[PDB]
């Protein structure tokens, strides 16, 4: 999901 993407990057940070 592209929703999923930002959620990891975001998670990351």
């Amino acid at each position: 999901g592209i929703l999923d993407i930002k959620n990891k990057v975001s998670n990351l940070f």
